[PDB]
């Protein structure tokens, strides 16, 4: 309500502190007016000396607060017209080496370059802008309702001998600054062509807020309701309608994949959501285009419609209408219909948004041969705890290629054959290397990224934490080879396994509270076990974090144990699927704290 | 972009003409431009006349405009100080009448109708500054985009010779006025509470659209998918699940009329979106408060939610989960639910609106004492297409009292008992009446309103019309009962019978035709068969209307007929069922012209 709700929404995420403190002047005058002692105890000379008592330090504020004002200014300014002498003079040397192939490549992305950075420096001018006018219409507004208050007109005064001569106010260099930017993009750039100047200069009022269609919030309330309904009539369907003939391992083991995807995309809206009500700038940190990025409700959209795809193939392999080919279709048509969504060519159905996300996972995947951005080795580790999609995808072509008979029927062949269980089996290796490509991938990553800096610290320490996978996983399946065969020092090799257990949780789970969250920290202060700046208002979110997360790190390490490693041949499975749906929630909570922890510590 | 849509938006329906014709101007400067030939083609004298000669015109009619909006705002603002004066002649007298029980209550009544006339005189002050302002913008728009088009100077010092002295704009007098109106209202009525004051007179962005929260349009997203999965399955459910051993009759007879009620609040929702869409000031019409009107999508919101609860209860009818009772308890417990939603004496679940509704049903069920308004026979004429509604629930009095054995189980009693069938037949009669009420209920109100007005032209002939139906219904029972008793004359009352068919469609037709949308115009002309000015800028829509009515009347008198006569033992009530979900698409298809014709004459 009011200009305080306004300049909330307009507040830019980077210069917060620098904005006008309209709540505390606001509140300071309700304390100035809230104690009126009584009318008749003392003569009015005390009431008119508390009022001028209260209004010279309201004064003094309000000065001090306008000097901050007019420093901060005055410095952005002069930053202002450095980048943009260095701006004109990059110009300058790329128009003069055009005038005068490889060549013509390298003035095509030089030039293009240049378009973005002049595209940034004028939506830094215009927040320089915003930033000057909003803190006008705010003095204005707080005079204005100090006069109203007191009843005086001591506030115009002060205004008018203050404001409309501060220097801030009335510096109108910005103005010619933003002129000359445009005509200098009309005329050299666009060749006069300033409708294509101003169409790629174009500012969406990202300051009130994001105004969604409505369109899309009811094609969202549409998918989530049709697949809530859906949900019930699967579990109904499969509650009633399902006789017993084979332990149905295989559906649920191929299903589960899908399951984790949409469940994953779901959270991610939710963490985006956050991240733009909280007012971390996400959108610098993965340097994305500040003119399209897709807000929470389009990654809602998608979610639920993946998740309507999955649900009707899944009920559709339950009962099985009518067909030639009885079952084992649907499953293979939902993921080719999932795969040729993600690779869709034409300029449809996100367009950008595929393109951009399949660029980055080729850029991870060949990491070894590429730098690290930030955008990067966050996708790695999401993709670290999302080792169950790689064994779900294994197992599914294990099953169609070796063990069904492909010009039959049912699906239910029996398991009393030899060929049963093929890869049910570890022996053949094809689980543990699976499992561990996430962090072989991820390790590699980091060791470049030391390379690069030559700098041990954090790196080495780091490949060493990605590292210790690799003992788990190969010396879990050391012992269970060795189980297998039934030889008398196996039992050994569990002892220090379970060594390489503790060596692995209590080490990762200290580099997930020093260096991901920097909490802990020796300046903690009057917060204890916290961090002196915290964006969130409560710290309770802190604390059921750090509860959850000791136990959670354990659940997947013993999962992905047990997953590689399959033991306990009635329950493995049953296991795995109940935690598997546990390590993405530990990852959506991760990333909360991890992206607060870098806005603040840029680093 | 530029303020094309802005103003198309903001711009007051009532006044729509009076608003800058700003579109023409762009359309006759582009046209202006690209006449231009070639430059070796003509000689630069022709091209420089060519350019004085339209700028002449173009001057020519920005004077024309200006001078007829400068006329107009001074009838504007003379009526508005006439009405300011006359209004505080009435609170001087109210206030010198208070100052010096019923006296009481009538000073109470009178004070809440002057804050009614103040706040409708604040609205009419805040549209004639937006007016105003607008104006003064798109003078100033169009005036800049002919000196950038034109590259020449002219048009500002145009604008400061003649837009800056032009009398609506020196004219200041209009914050006085509203100075003094906000003082009034702070001292006189409020007593010093300024904050009520500008509360109760506070003035939403209509000109902006509406802004509508997402919750809502999500919550009609989910609405809609639930209700179109739940009436997937019902279908499957009702194809498959279902057998026939003793018909489905006794059901769809008492289900229908959930159907029909829940189709009539989607369609009127759709008129409310059109009606808003095309510049119809409807709220104006039905006296609503402006401040709070229920826009298209708490329509959508109910019809959805009373589709999800009729849908369930009929699905929970297929399966029936037995405990107790078996199935007569869906639909009691379903009709219970609706009533008692429409009958919350609580402050949620639309407090405002059900009141509202309720005190209107109440007065036009009193039609013959109280009063007539807009919204009263507009509501009596409503109900008069919804017969089956009260036949529906009629049949369900009479089978679960007299036919059905409360204490007993199953629902599907023997037809061969001589009780079976009563309720099926027109003994008592009851049918007649009961069709018939919605009938004497609008002859009453044209009855009245002659009476009010004593002019017979406009009043008396459409309570005429009112009267065929009372003929038709009680000659098809006399049919009826004499086919039953065998007469011999019995045929002969045929025969009129058919007679009065066509002499009430043919008659009533004709007056949907002339009074009722103003048709037919003999000094229209400019479109063929259609009225002088039209709203939507479409005719084919009349001519579906004109094609489909003609059909439409015919068979909702035959439906009607059939339905009341209890003829046909085999197709009667399958007639009813496929004629009964159209006439309601006739009502819906009716009122957007009725109120476009309505809001010119003005009757
Ligand atoms: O692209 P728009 O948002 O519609 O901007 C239009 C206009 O473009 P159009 O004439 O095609 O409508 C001008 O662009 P040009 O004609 O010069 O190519 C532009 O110019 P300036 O910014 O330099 O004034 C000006 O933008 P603005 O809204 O900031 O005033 C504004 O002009 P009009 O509303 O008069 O058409
Ligand atoms: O919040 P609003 O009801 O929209 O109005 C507030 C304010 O009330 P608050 O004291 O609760 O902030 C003033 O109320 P009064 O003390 O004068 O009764 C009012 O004053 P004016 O309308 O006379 O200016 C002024 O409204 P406006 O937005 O038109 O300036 C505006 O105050 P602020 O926006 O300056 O905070």
């Amino acid at each position: 309500m009011k200009f305080a709700e306004h300049l909330s929404a307009h507040i830019t995420p980077e210069w917060r502190k620098q904005y006008i403190q309209y709540e505390a002047f606001k509140d300071m005058l309700y304390s100035a007016q809230d104690q009126a002692p009584s009318v008749e105890v003392t003569d009015e000379d005390t009431v008119k000396r508390y009022f001028a008592k209260f209004e010279e330090k309201f004064f003094q504020t309000c000065e001090k607060e306008l000097a901050k004002i007019n420093t901060f200014y005055s410095e952005k300014l002069a930053e202002a017209q450095r980048r943009f002498a260095t701006l004109q003079n990059e110009l300058q040397s790329s128009l003069d080496a055009q005038k005068e192939s490889h060549e013509e490549r390298v003035q095509h992305r030089n030039i293009k370059d240049l378009k973005l950075a002049f595209s940034e420096f004028y939506l830094s001018l215009i927040l320089l802008q915003n930033y000057q006018n909003l803190n006008f219409t705010g003095f204005r507004k707080i005079l204005k309702k100090h006069d109203k208050i007191l009843e005086t007109s001591r506030g115009a005064d002060w205004r008018v001998a203050h404001v409309e001569v501060a220097p801030f106010y009335t510096c109108k260099k910005i103005n010619q600054l933003i002129s000359e930017t445009e005509a200098v993009v009309t005329n050299e750039l666009e060749d006069g062509d300033r409708q294509k100047a101003m169409k790629r200069l174009r500012v969406p009022p990202l300051g009130a807020a994001q105004p969604a269609p409505a369109w899309t919030t009811f094609r969202v309330g549409l998918f989530c309701g049709i697949f809530i309904v859906l949900n019930i009539t699967l579990v109904l369907a499969a509650v009633f309608k399902l006789e017993t003939d084979r332990s149905i391992w295989p559906l649920i083991r191929i299903y589960r994949g899908g399951f984790l995807l949409i469940e994953f995309l779901f959270l991610l809206g939710i963490n985006t959501y956050g991240w733009r009500q909280a007012g971390v700038n996400h959108v610098l940190i993965f340097e994305l285009n500040p003119r399209s990025n897709l807000s929470h409700q389009h990654l809602f959209e998608i979610a639920g419609f993946l998740g309507i795809l999955w649900c009707l193939s899944l009920l559709a392999c339950f009962f099985a209408p009518i067909s030639v080919i009885p079952t084992y279709v649907y499953p293979l048509a939902l993921y080719g219909f999932m795969v040729f969504f993600l690779i869709n060519p034409t300029k449809t159905f996100y367009y950008k948004s595929r393109f951009w996300l399949l660029k980055l996972l080729f850029r991870v995947f060949t990491a070894p041969f590429h730098k690290v951005g930030f955008a990067d080795f966050w996708l790695a580790d999401q993709l670290n705890s999302l080792s169950v999609i790689l064994m779900d995808l294994e197992y599914m072509i294990c099953f169609y290629s070796l063990e069904l008979k492909w010009d039959e029927s049912k699906g239910l062949l029996p398991n009393n054959s030899e060929e049963s269980g093929i890869c049910h089996k570890y022996t053949y290796g094809v689980r543990a290397i699976v499992q561990c490509i996430p962090a072989w991938l991820r390790f590699i990553q980091c060791l470049r990224r030391y390379r690069d800096t030559k700098r041990a610290f954090p790196h080495l320490v780091n490949a060493g934490k990605y590292s210790t996978t690799f003992f788990m996983v190969t010396f879990a399946a050391l012992y269970s080879t060795h189980k297998e065969r039934g030889h008398s020092d196996t039992m050994v090799f569990f002892y220090l396994w379970i060594v390489f257990y503790i060596i692995s949780s209590c080490y990762t789970l200290i580099w997930d509270l020093k260096m991901d969250w920097g909490l802990f920290d020796k300046n903690a202060g009057e917060n204890t076990f916290l961090r002196e700046e915290i964006v969130y208002p409560q710290k309770a979110y802190y604390y059921c974090a750090i509860i959850e997360d000791v136990i959670l790190r354990f659940a997947w390490t013993i999962q992905i144990s047990i997953t590689s490693t399959t033991l306990l041949p009635h329950s493995g499975d049953i296991i795995a699927t109940v935690f598997a749906p546990l390590e993405v929630f530990r990852r959506f909570v991760w990333n909360f704290f991890r992206l607060e922890n870098e806005h603040l510590n840029n680093c």
